[PDB]
């Protein structure tokens, strides 16, 4: 294929006019008409030259005509003839296709493979961002920004470059944009008069993200410059505010460090953050002093310094992030008796009472950690996790205490349990057939299969020591608070992931997918499961060895009721096998077929339920990257399951290579300057057009790969007249924002945003997770 092309190679020195022309070639092409001056001539130089072209067979090669004519036979006879400045096979820049039509010459090519052309925006890309990621590391008011927030900044740099001479900003304008010097010189001037020199590393604009004042210097390029540069406007979409998320960051790592706040959930210690009070103070001034303190509790330094007395004995000095007041927190009755103190002006937030009592839920501090640290238990174990906050609520009140000393039997191996267990205090002994299998302790959880099953206990739990403390609910409690539903997804769920399965106990009773997936019964418990079974041989021949461990990996660590739930793995001489469980309300295809055109309250109900899906596999940094409804299951109940996990991958900085389905494919995938978790949020916007307006909103009726592709890049997103609701359009617009930067939930909040569109505004999350909602379609 390209074997034939490299005959016709020949070393040929670019002059200055040929940097020229295939500079317009790729400037006007679909992948490169949006790379900077600098990328187009890296790109340039790696184009190899051919002296002499395709076929119908498989192709990497693009080429920019550059002497003679080349006749395009499209279907074995002559279509059109092309000349000098022309460019063909678009297609293999993107992805290895079967060519457009043969093309012989009639009477020079410039040439360049896709894997060269991937490769190079690849290396561009990650050089650019890990030099701009340094970068704003050496940049002091982005200190206090989060890892996670230092990288979403990184992607709002954009790339500038001067000419020797030029003003990168005047003195007297109204500039909002940061700039850091990459390479080169620019003279800084004041009134005219020539101050100092910038180099690389050197910045200025700290103030112009943060205020809206006039530029303080002239800066101009002293040879040619190129900067990275931030503006205030995408830092806006981007983070918010800056200057609050800095103060946000700094009272949070505070409230983290403390070992009163350390046990309060991330929702509570935002709440104390935004809730503070945030008050300046001038310097050598008494803050607080002794009995004349009322309902302040608890203060954070954000800026400036304070010193801590108590009566005449200094105890020390309080600079940003740093905290004081955990006896005050816990004993709010208690008289104030310490100095707080201003060494210079001073920024410091207070935290009041009635703070506390509106963001801990609670008059009482004691009654707070206690409800928190039994919350914090449940809220990590699937049975509990996706209960509602009201069943959440009435489940951890009703959490009774009883005590234990040094060899009582708390479960008795082969009684009938009733009760859920959590230790507050000491260690026990997990006993199975007279055969120690662990000790647990403070804060570990025992028993909790007693809620969903009538059984014998397949194991004692024995006191290890004396003063053993363990919170109990009985079952019949948790069988109140419970509805139908969701109980029957619960005890269908862990009976079936729990069972003890061997292959010479499976029997296959049809074949479900065409390697295979099969519909088999465990003999023993007549529990049905589907195995998908994919060839030892077909792997190796595929060099899809290293894949297949990180799909296994990835399939097993799933444990969300909207994504499946794998049981084990098998091997055997020819084959690797999954078992899951076996899901039997049909496809997602077959309900949008019977329903038609989603009503609004449908639409949310499967796109919530795959918002739900996507959030969990983004927050263990997993993208999922083949979104799409033929991949999405119903169980019995109607409810979703995500279950084809071939293109997922651990996010590992930036992914680059091209996967998925075109017609879902993101814009930042296909133009290869690197993607990671933003591209599953697009693909929810084409999933939501789908749903409300039918067809898909790009290349609905194009066969050819590269068409689609096009129209993902450049084509005109509408709606057809009978979709008018303003919220459904907006939501479907900002998803199928085709810069990820500003596309919606892919900013500070995430999944927050588009939770909190109004399209979603009658709409109840905790009931969806809950099971508590009525489908679209039942079986
Ligand atoms: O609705 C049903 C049925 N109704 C009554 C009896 S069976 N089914 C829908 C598809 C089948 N259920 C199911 N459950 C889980 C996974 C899979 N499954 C299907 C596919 C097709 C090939 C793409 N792939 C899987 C699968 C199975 C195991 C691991 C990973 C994926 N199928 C049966």
């Amino acid at each position: 294929e390209d074997s034939l092309m490299e005959d016709h190679l020949e070393l040929r020195e670019k002059l200055s006019e040929d940097i020229d022309m295939i500079k317009t070639s790729l400037k006007n092409n679909l992948v490169c008409s949006t790379l900077n001056d600098n990328e187009i001539l890296t790109l340039s130089n790696y184009m190899q030259f051919f002296v002499f072209i395709k076929q119908g067979e498989k192709g990497s090669y693009f080429f920019i005509i550059n002497s003679g004519k080349f006749d395009v036979y499209v279907n074995d006879k002559k279509v059109k003839t092309m000349g000098k400045g022309s460019s063909f096979g678009e297609a293999a820049l993107i992805h290895n296709t079967q060519r457009s039509a043969t093309i012989i010459a009639e009477t020079t090519l410039w040439g360049v493979q896709r894997s060269t052309f991937r490769a190079t925006l690849k290396q561009l890309s990650n050089r650019n961002f890990n030099e701009n990621r340094t970068f704003i590391d050496s940049v002091s008011v982005f200190d206090m920004l989060t890892e996670a927030q230092k990288n979403m900044i990184t992607n709002a740099c954009v790339i500038q470059n001067f000419k020797s001479g030029e003003t990168i900003v005047k003195q007297g304008d109204y500039g909002d944009v940061l700039y850091i010097l990459k390479e080169g010189k620019a003279t800084v001037y004041i009134n005219d008069e020539e101050i100092r020199v910038l180099e690389k590393g050197s910045y200025f604009g700290e103030r112009a993200l943060l205020y809206d004042e006039p530029r303080s210097a002239t800066i101009i390029a002293k040879e040619p410059t190129a900067c990275a540069s931030i503006c205030r406007k995408l830092l806006n979409i981007v983070l918010g505010n800056l200057q609050v998320v800095l103060f946000r960051n700094i009272m949070t790592e505070a409230l983290q460090q403390s070992e009163i706040f350390k046990q309060f959930s991330g929702d509570q210690l935002n709440d104390l953050a935004d809730t503070a009070i945030v008050r300046d103070y001038p310097a050598n001034y008494n803050i607080l002093h002794k009995d004349k303190v009322k309902s302040v509790k608890y203060i954070i330094v954000l800026e400036g310094k304070v010193e801590l007395f108590l009566d005449d004995t200094s105890i020390g000095i309080l600079s940003r992030g740093m905290s004081f007041g955990d006896q005050y927190v816990l004993n709010q009755k208690q008289p104030f008796k310490h100095t707080i103190k201003s060494l210079e002006v001073c920024k410091i937030a207070l935290i009041t009472e009635t703070c506390l009592a509106d963001c801990l839920g609670n008059n009482n501090i004691d009654a707070s950690i206690d409800y928190n640290n039994k919350k914090s238990i449940i809220k990590k174990m699937y049975i509990f996790r996706y209960l509602t906050d009201k069943q959440c609520n009435l489940l951890i009140e009703a959490f009774r205490t009883t005590r234990y000393e040094e060899g009582d039997y708390i479960i008795q191996e082969g009684e009938v349990g009733s009760r859920f267990y959590i230790i507050k205090n000491g260690e026990v002994e997990i006993v199975k057939n007279k055969k120690r299998l662990r000790t647990l302790g403070k804060n570990d959880y025992f028993g909790e299969r007693a809620l969903l099953y009538d059984e014998p206990r397949t194991a004692s739990v024995i006191s290890k020591v004396n003063n053993v403390e363990c919170w109990f609910v009985d079952k019949s409690v948790f069988l109140q608070i419970i509805q139908g539903p969701m109980l029957a997804h619960l005890e269908e769920r862990i009976k079936m992931q729990d069972t003890k399965v061997e292959m010479d106990e499976l029997e296959t009773e049809r074949i479900i997918g065409r390697g295979t997936v099969k519909l088999v019964h465990h003999k023993p418990t007549k529990i049905r499961y589907a195995l998908k079974c994919v060839s030892k041989r077909s792997i190796i021949n595929l060099n899809q060895q290293n894949n297949i461990k990180l799909e296994r990996e990835i399939t097993a660590e799933n444990d969300h009721p909207f994504i499946i739930r794998l049981v084990r793995t098998f091997k055997d001489s020819k084959y690797f096998y999954f078992l899951t469980e076996l899901v039997t309300g049909g496809e997602l295809y077959d309900a949008i077929r019977k329903l038609g055109l989603l009503s609004k309250s449908q639409a949310q109900f499967y796109l919530g339920s795959i918002i739900l899906a996507i959030e969990y596999l983004h927050e263990r940094n997993i993208v999922y990257r083949d979104l799409k409804p033929e991949n999405i299951l119903l169980d019995k109940q109607g409810y979703v399951k995500l279950i084809d996990f071939g293109c997922a991958k651990k996010v590992q900085g930036r992914a680059y290579t091209l996967v998925g389905t075109p017609h879902y494919m993101a814009p930042e995938v296909i133009l290869g300057k690197g993607y990671g978790c933003t591209v599953d949020i697009w693909a929810l916007g084409i999933c939501l057009y789908e749903f409300i307006c039918g067809p898909l909103p790009f290349g609905n009726d194009e066969e050819d790969q590269l068409e689609i592709f096009r129209d993902i890049l450049t084509g005109q997103l509408t709606f057809p007249d009978y979709v008018t609701d303003t919220d459904s359009i907006n939501l479907m617009k900002r998803l199928l924002c085709r810069l990820p930067q500003g596309r919606i939930g892919c900013s500070i909040n995430g999944f927050k945003d588009i939770k909190d569109h109004p399209f979603f505004s009658n709409f109840n999350w905790d009931k969806l997770a809950g099971r508590l909602l009525d489908p679209p379609l039942v079986s």
